[PDB]
């Protein structure tokens, strides 16, 4: 189905179920097939699985403008008020968090019951000597670089860091590489950009003082892309009633590698009967 935005955005989404809804956030670059195994997990569950595409991203429409986090943030409120959302659990992955974190930041949490931050970026990326556990500059102007040389075999090549494909013994399948350059194709290249930009240097640590809600943070200790140290480990201690799960030798791909993806489903599952 479509919501359309207060801009005139077509934003695509799947709604499934009946039940109290838990919105699904995806991260970069994909859309809200990242989440179809949760979504069926929560459903069979007797809850709503809602997971929307990003503006440019999927089957919402491929725009120029707007990729910043106030923005994601009023297309996420534009969703949950044309549906008349309410006792929601926000559950987010990756630079999805800060869509999460800036929609509280801004809107607040009325319609809100609960949320979850998946190897999420928040409280801020980028290194510094205030972050010194952060991601160099180097790697988001690398990043930006292999979208802008050939997106295609950048998707392919990334595939391997977002799932931890390297480790000796993982369980990611080609199936998994192929199915994350399936969706990387549906984002517009100003979006495979600009997101880069947003995610790296944004910082949402005054925004997630804002959380009165049970927060529940899962991080894998292998993720390659958003490291944990400065990210799940701190958003934890700032979120007040914060709880955080450390999953061992996961990657930046929980949702879709097998044996994680139960995991994290029995896990959410739990936290949505709080």
């Amino acid at each position: 189905p479509i919501c359309t935005t207060r801009d005139g955005v077509e934003i695509f989404y799947k709604d499934w179920g009946q039940g109290r809804p838990v919105v699904f956030i995806h991260g970069w670059p994909l859309n809200g097939d990242a989440w179809q195994d949760q979504l069926k997990a929560v459903v069979d569950a007797g809850y709503r699985g809602i997971a929307h595409d990003r503006r440019g991203h999927g089957h919402s429409t491929p725009v120029w403008d707007g990729y910043d986090f106030d923005t994601f943030a009023d297309d996420l409120n534009d969703l949950l008020t044309d549906l008349d959302l309410r006792d929601v659990t926000l559950v987010a992955h990756s630079m999805g968090g800060g869509e999460l974190a800036r929609y509280v930041g801004r809107h607040g949490t009325g319609r809100l019951r609960s949320a979850v931050l998946l190897s999420a970026i928040p409280p801020v990326m980028i290194k510094s000597d205030k972050n010194p556990d952060g991601v160099p500059d180097e790697v988001f102007d690398a990043l930006k670089n292999g979208v802008l040389t050939e997106r295609s075999q950048f998707w392919k090549d990334t595939a391997e860091g977002f799932f931890s494909a390297n480790r000796p013994g993982n369980k990611v399948t080609q199936g998994n590489k192929d199915a994350f350059w399936y969706m990387a194709m549906a984002q517009t290249i100003e979006g495979g950009v600009r997101c880069v930009d947003a995610f790296g240097y944004t910082d949402f640590t005054e925004d997630l003082k804002k959380f009165d809600i049970p927060t529940l943070v899962v991080h894998g200790d292998d993720d390659q892309v958003v490291p944990i140290d400065a990210t799940g480990r701190k958003s934890a201690q700032i979120i007040p009633n914060a709880e955080l799960k450390v999953y061992e030798g996961s990657s930046h791909g929980i949702a879709m590698v097998p044996g994680d993806k139960e995991k994290f489903n029995r896990d959410l599952l739990e936290f949505l009967n709080k």
